[PDB]
């Protein structure tokens, strides 16, 4: 069989990603190259082309507002028409145009070019820097992995989560739900009795709630509700418009044609937002924000909540439709998981918290890292060699699943919170082409909801006085996604044909292409490590012979002094090399690395 | 026997304090009257004499320094000449004393009035605090509490803790070593098999490191070693110096005499110190800091660690100290917790984490609340009637103890490490007037140490012919706390009299009369509580009835034109009242309330 080789959990979130393993008993968060256990969500490509992931991107977005590249993860597997992406897209820096009937990234990627890049394509980006991290940590090569998704997200954006995935190199094993993989986190080691959770999962763009039954390892999903577009970037937004407005009123300027003066804004905003979850009020400060001039306000913990009220209040509308869907009260809730940056708000955790009559969220969840967590945990198991203890895991479709059949009947399918897989058959006996359009969402007519796809049945060959007789098979798979499949049932034969959806999702030969261009940026990537850790190695060299030489109780001390000045001539010259030529290729580092050990060698071997 | 009630774990610590219960299987964090689930250690007494504790004391300590007290748990259980004592009180607003060879605070408590308070006093006001905080959320009274010490705490520090607990009106059942409360709630609820744990605890004012054995409820303490005098306070005191000197040099300005200016800096300081914990840099700025003159200063990460290098480094001393004691080597460690607030600064970690080769601690453990935790479990555990599980301690003696017997030997008697409760007994035959002095701590040389105390055996009796057989017992109990007993074994009887230590710690009689004063201000404090509550009914009542008269569409469209007059009129005249009377006393309150209601029913009951 495959061996999948260490599996990893990839928490892919709109601002933040994380990844984990599970390794000896336990998950390990994997910290990235600078240290940190999360990663920016961002992407950026330098005057000079280089492609920047993560903190590196985060840091010089001031300096580049228009070719770095960040929450894709609102943009991808959405449609150019979605008026969320016409509502973001106002707000985002960088150009997001139509290609046919999709938003995609343009930017300018150095050597003259301009790129547009599917949602897919940057995402993917992310997941690379993910894997290296991984691998990195490691000390190998990392091919398959769990990656998450909201769990309210519909089919084309987990379709277009995974093909990210493959872009990334990575054979996606399972798309896990937020809120599921965070109930693991949680309840993994629990011994206490079957248990109702509710998880309440609000991240920097997104918002799920969801309610498990949990009994020893064994999770299952009752209902989950949420909003794809809703969460902490959007409290952000709130308190830009706010500043922006008020910078007006004070200076008569309007800095919104300023992107720099814009992401210095979205820069310091974000930080007070984090300081105003500790403190009642935080001072943001920016020199030479506009045109020389400074800006200097304090936003008080009471004017952010107040600007953000109604989206605060608006979480507690999906918390009621999982209780009603489930058919329980708000006492039959035993624990309550709080998850995603987000939940740090103290209106957020008051509002839950008096939602629930006073019962307290459970403790010792860190809300950036728990569904990385459980991503890691649902990785080692199906890694196979590990010791995870047994798991369990049941979710749901997040959205009724209806057909129109064109001339035929229109019909509700399957209802939101169905245990996935499952499947569901119709039969058509008409003859001819058949054109069915798959609708999601709840809406009593199943038309006015988001058209997932069309499908058609284009070859039901003669059946001569027998009748038609096709067969199409609507199922759900364990990662959420749909795949309809036809057969014919009169011809008794075998072959059930997938029918391809006509809503143009992304080919194997078109994601082939991007994986190949993917490729050539990790080859840039892995080169620059090796160049970056054979100059480190000359440095501390250079660095340590300096160090050596100049201890006159041991190897400065038993120098001749012609054999001193020698070695302190060789090493200062390589050092000052070193400062002129950071930019230097391996081959030049290995060989002054070899040039100053030819010196050094003969003299300390006295 | 003794009905203990509900029975709360305090966690009485330097900077703040936090309280726990264990109720309905798990375990309660309880939030202050201002929401918070730690309270500041914090005391005053403002210029009209009320007793302010808590957040109040600590808000309004730049306003009133010298009768603001903090940071006493440096001073509990402490003589004068301890050097530690002569260090810390330079760096103390409020006066410092000497009496009964003892370091006492004074302050003026109003009323022209100038009191000394013993460290216990003090301390006995915040457990105070403490209590009332559970009181308010259990609904009834608590009598009973485990109160926690630091590990390397020595015999009359322990002592002294205890005796603040008595004068807070609660019989502490048990004092807790930090660590073992650490980690019992680390490991309460854990199935992994034997494991040692090194729990790394560093506060606002102290420094425990404990090596223990845990498994499946049972935790035994193998060998513990700290400092009583190192934390978070003596990092800010490192940065205080630096800014004072700095502001010296660049104003010629010497701040060091005005407090007001001092502890500004003090606050903002303190502010500075958490943001570097997940910033590189922090801005200092205080609004006319001195003589009118603003300060604005950055304080950079890599300064805050330079100015307190050698502090943090000095932490890994204790750790290879209980790695020695144990018989362990750093593999052995399977688990590092890491507890008190000041292990949240990355220098500290990066620290441990090299010490123990790349080995992460453990995750989900809150640092300021897990002690608090693992006492609240203790605590329930003496209740009885909880389900906490099973709870093995095994805890230890962190001093050598040794005696000095005037013309006898000298001699060690307990070491470091010993599991407790333990005893030792010598024989004296010498008869006459037998003086013994008790040490501790780990110098060669029993009286090089710490003396802990005198005990003197006076009646001896000269039995005829038959030689003097006086058999002494020292005896550490469970609270880590000496008892020196005496009894005649050539006498034969078996009546153990206790020798009390000439050391004078605080007798009964003395505690008592700190009982009572503490009791007058409790009275206060329920009074003041009882008053405010009825003046927030009368208050909330008021605009109520202001919100009716004016809904139009219920009782403002029932109500007539006239009784609708007379309705305005009397609600306003009440607001008028209250916004002029919040002073008033409770039978003031009352009787607005029921003359506004006395006038409202005859018109809404139409
Ligand atoms: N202390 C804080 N106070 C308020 N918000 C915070 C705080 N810390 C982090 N956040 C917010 O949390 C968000 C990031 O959370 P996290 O990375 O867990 O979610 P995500 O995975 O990016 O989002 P999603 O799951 O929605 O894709 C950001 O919007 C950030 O501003
Ligand atoms: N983010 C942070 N970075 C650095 N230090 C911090 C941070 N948060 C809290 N601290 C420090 O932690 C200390 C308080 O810790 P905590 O209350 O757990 O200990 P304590 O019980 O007061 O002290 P002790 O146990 O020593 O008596 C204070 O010195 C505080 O400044």
């Amino acid at each position: 069989s495959e061996d999948v080789g260490t599996v990893v959990g990839i928490d892919l979130g709109t601002t933040y990603s994380c990844v984990g393993v599970f390794k000896n008993g336990r998950v390990e968060i994997i910290a990235n190259d600078q240290g940190n256990r999360i990663t920016p969500s961002y992407v950026a490509f330098t005057p000079e082309g280089e492609r920047l992931i993560g903190d590196a991107a985060k840091n010089q977005l001031t300096s580049n507002p228009e070719n770095t590249v960040f929450d894709a993860k609102r943009l991808i597997g959405r449609t150019w028409n979605d008026p969320s992406v016409q509502q973001d897209i106002k707000f985002l820096p960088f150009k997001v145009v139509e290609k046919k009937t999709k938003p995609y990234i343009q930017v300018d990627i150095g050597g003259g070019q301009t790129k547009t890049f599917a949602p897919e394509e940057i995402s993917a980006m992310v997941l690379t820097k993910m894997k290296e991290t991984a691998e990195a940590y490691l000390g190998k090569k990392v091919t398959h992995a769990v990656v998450t998704v909201p769990a309210y997200f519909n089919d084309a954006q987990r379709q277009a989560t995974k093909d990210a995935g493959t872009i990334a190199g990575l054979n996606v094993m399972r798309i896990i739900n937020e809120p599921t993989a965070a109930a693991i986190a949680y309840g993994l080691d629990k011994r206490e009795g079957e248990k109702n959770i509710l998880v309440f999962d609000l991240g920097g763009g997104t918002f799920d709630v969801s309610l498990l039954t949990i009994d020893n390892g064994v999770f299952e999903v009752v209902a989950t509700n949420g909003d794809t577009h809703l969460g902490g970037e959007d409290f952000d937004q709130r308190v830009m418009e706010h500043f922006i407005k008020l910078y007006k009123k004070k200076t008569g300027k309007d800095v919104r044609k300023d992107n720099r003066a814009v992401q210095k804004l979205r820069r310091e905003v974000e930080k007070a937002k984090r300081a105003l979850s500790s403190q009642h009020q935080a001072r943001i400060e920016i020199e030479s924000f506009y045109e020389g001039e400074d800006f200097s306000e304090t936003l008080t913990r009471a004017k952010f909540e107040e600007l953000n009220m109604d989206l605060f209040r608006s979480t507690m509308k999906p918390v009621q439709k999982v209780l009603e869907d489930s058919d329980l009260k708000k006492s039959d809730i035993d624990e309550i998981v709080l998850v995603g940056g987000s939940t740090r708000i103290p209106k957020i955790q008051q509002l839950v918290k008096e939602f629930f009559n006073g019962k307290e969220p459970s403790r010792g969840i860190n809300p950036d890292e728990a569904v990385a967590y459980g991503a890691a945990v649902q990785a080692g198991v199906l890694s196979g060699d590990q010791d995870t203890g047994d798991l369990v895991l049941l979710d749901v479709c997040p959205l009724t699943l209806g057909i129109e059949t064109v001339g035929g009947v229109m019909t509700k399918l399957i209802p939101r919170n169905t245990v996935v897989p499952t499947k569901k058959s119709q039969i058509f006996s008409v003859g001819g082409t058949v054109t069915i359009k798959v609708y999601e969402g709840e809406r009593p007519l199943t038309k006015d909801n988001h058209l997932l796809g069309t499908f058609d049945l284009t070859g039901i060959p003669p059946a001569p006085r027998g009748v038609p007789q096709i067969e199409v098979t609507f199922e759900i798979d364990v990662n959420g996604i749909l795949r309809v499949t036809a057969e014919d049932k009169g011809t008794g034969n075998k072959n059930k044909i997938t029918i391809t959806n006509d809503q143009n999702r992304l080919t194997p030969e078109e994601i082939e292409r991007m994986v190949n261009d993917a490729e050539k940026f990790a080859e840039e990537d892995k080169k620059l490590k090796e160049r970056i850790d054979t100059r480190n190695e000359l440095e501390s060299y250079a660095y340590s012979l300096k160090n050596q030489i100049g201890d006159k109780e041991k190897l400065g001390g038993k120098l001749s002094s012609e054999d001193k000045e020698t070695m302190e001539k060789a090493v200062e010259e390589k050092i000052e090399w070193l400062e002129s030529h950071q930019d230097a290729d391996i081959e030049d580092f290995k060989a002054k690395k070899k040039e100053l050990e030819e010196i050094v060698q003969p003299i300390i071997s006295k």
